């Protein structure tokens, strides 16, 4: 009965969707704001805008990315990757992200937490959770995936919150690039140790795979290439999770049915 | 390489630290205890509390600091100072001190050093060794830096080693009471003769000392007063350090303060 939330994540590189959509529909299936703008209207709560540039010209691209968006997109927009400090985090809010995403950068220190939350408010603060089973243990990792930091999942949640974040998108590195479900016994471990949101993310490959991501205690459920390929409909998902009882927004979705002429 | 580790040495007599503090938000700025745990919750890495009192009363008043200071401080904590024997560092050990430091009875009894790693493992044990220059030569020196051993430095590092210590906190007498900077030429002579990690001690009057000190091939820098006074200030301190490329924990940094506003 608790409210659900279904997000949409773009990764991006150069100021283009990395590996692009295949909605034929658009007139460009690679332009984020494009993508992002369709996704609000077929149904997705809200964005995940994950920047991966390489060049010098990462912190420019991100800002003008943001400005893209927020001109367009009305509904909630998060900003991530690579943000590692409060400035730039500070400068994507201004431009008109709702919510900034940290990782790596709040692990180092997370004092940029309380920061950006004395600022601008909890609710702007998203920390990304990287985890992995290592021995035995779920261990939080760094710098895309890569650097093992030693501290336990457990650990970092508490501090997160303790800090001032918002929510915490829990990433399972042993779900990455599958399609076999969330990981719902990481999702069960993190559930009891805070009061946060929690957004469950990598595993998605069906319908019921978000069901179950539900059941195992996560507010929101976030996916990105299995919408993007339309493996899933979005729409199609929130009628199967009302269907069997998830507390899911349907009613707000206007009705690309066009039946009828509503000029 | 690890990280550098900055620590804070607590000299204490009969309960109380040595000339205080002044950090004015503690109740007590003479309390070791409060002192130490405050510490720990603004970035420093390793407490040292190191006991000079000169009464029968020294041992229960070791004993009870690292109970104390046990029950509520979460960072490695090392006691020393005029630890005799196996029995008074086995107690200090099993009341909680996570390491034990010994200067002039391991000189005395080097095996000491191993009936307290063969308990408890090498990285119980800390060797505190005080050294100065000598017609030429580095020389190690007891009981409280006043009685000349006719050891040579070089001997002793390499002993130590063999006889199983952990770390070695190298002391320059050359430097005591000084503010010009840590004593970085006997660092570098000490670096090629151990494996160990060696803490650097003495001298430091300002951030720069600190970053010389790590150039030199310190994997650690303890200091005290220039700390109490507030003459450093130790978030300053790992922050000027992280910037001038040095490897520092930043984790710690403003475990006190909150997203909130309390005026």
């Amino acid at each position: 009965a608790l409210a659900k939330r279904i997000d949409a994540a773009l990764i991006m590189k150069d100021g283009r969707v990395v590996k692009g959509s295949n909605f034929e529909n658009l007139r460009d299936s690679g332009d984020p704001v494009e993508l992002g703008k369709f996704y609000s209207e077929i149904g997705i709560d809200e964005l995940s805008f994950w920047d991966i540039t390489a060049s010098v010209e990462k912190r420019k691209t991100m800002l003008e990315l943001v400005e893209k968006v927020a001109e367009q997109i009305d509904i909630p927009i998060t900003v991530g990757g690579g943000i590692h400090d409060f400035e730039t985090a500070s400068e994507l809010i201004l431009r008109g992200a709702d919510k900034v995403e940290f990782n790596t950068a709040a692990v180092e220190n997370p004092s940029l937490i309380t920061q950006i939350a004395q600022t601008f408010g909890s609710q702007a603060v998203v920390v990304y959770i990287a985890a992995k089973r290592v021995d035995g243990e779920f261990m939080v990792f760094t710098y895309s995936g890569t650097k093992n930091t030693g501290i336990l999942l457990r650990d970092w949640v508490v501090e997160v919150e303790k800090r001032g974040a918002g929510e915490i998108v829990l990433g399972s590195i042993d779900r990455l690039g599958t399609k076999s479900g969330y990981d719902t016994e990481m999702i069960r471990f993190v559930r009891p140790l805070t009061t946060l949101p929690i957004i469950a993310h990598r595993g998605a490959g069906k319908m019921e795979h978000f069901l179950e991501a539900f059941l195992a205690g996560a507010d929101a459920a976030k996916a990105d290439s299995v919408f993007h390929s339309r493996e899933i409909d979005v729409r199609e998902l929130k009628e199967y999770l009302k269907k069997h009882g998830v507390n899911v927004r349907l009613e707000g979705l206007g009705s690309l049915e066009h039946h009828h002429h509503h000029h």
